């Protein structure tokens, strides 16, 4: 539990230690991000001006109701989901926003780390937290949906709507499966 605990703390005094200003700057340059990918103009490629590669910090998650507080990185590889919470390449970066559908990985039964394990305890009401480039975002579950892999390309942004899922593989020890826990924009 104390590797995410370390990262976390690199991650916050990294933040802490840019101008305001730079932050700002960056969440519209993903704000814009997010809207073209809205809007189907997007490359397949985070524009280079983001300054976000694959395996970077943008912040962590906490699920109060089964313990969990991870690091959220860029990008899902095998390196990256042995060690936390990847963004889903051509998702909404999750810093929040009506038209955005974050879509946030992770593992279920590696032997020694939790991670995802327990998000298919989650239910209608249950809250999250995510700390992403000093904004605060609070989500509350509202859908759990399994689905074949091929749905996950499909996965759409909804119209006026501020959605984070957390997905991870389903059932336990099998994996065939994806299981899709989703999220609402809600009252920190």
């Amino acid at each position: 539990n104390k590797f995410a605990v370390s990262t976390i703390s690199d991650y916050t005094e990294k933040i802490n230690n840019v101008k305001d200003e730079e932050v700002d700057d960056l969440i519209k340059n993903i704000n814009k991000y997010n809207y073209d990918l809205f809007n189907g103009t997007a490359e397949n490629q985070l524009p280079d001006y983001l300054n976000i590669h694959e395996g970077d910090v943008l912040g962590y998650i906490e699920i109060p109701s089964i313990n969990i507080k991870l690091p959220i990185y860029y990008g899902t590889s095998v390196d990256i989901l042995k060690k936390g919470v990847g963004v889903l390449e051509g998702t909404s970066l999750p810093v929040g926003g009506e038209n955005t559908h974050s879509v946030l990985s992770a593992h279920t039964g590696l032997a020694n780390q939790k991670l995802f394990t327990d998000i298919d305890k989650l239910k209608d009401g249950d809250v999250f937290y995510l700390h992403i480039l000093k904004k605060d975002l609070a989500y509350k579950v509202n859908q759990i949906k399994v689905v074949h892999p091929d749905e996950i390309d499909e996965l759409k942004i909804s119209d006026d709507k501020d959605y984070v899922t957390l997905l991870t593989c389903y059932p336990y020890g099998i994996n065939t499966e994806r299981l899709l826990v989703r999220g609402e924009r809600t009252d920190l």
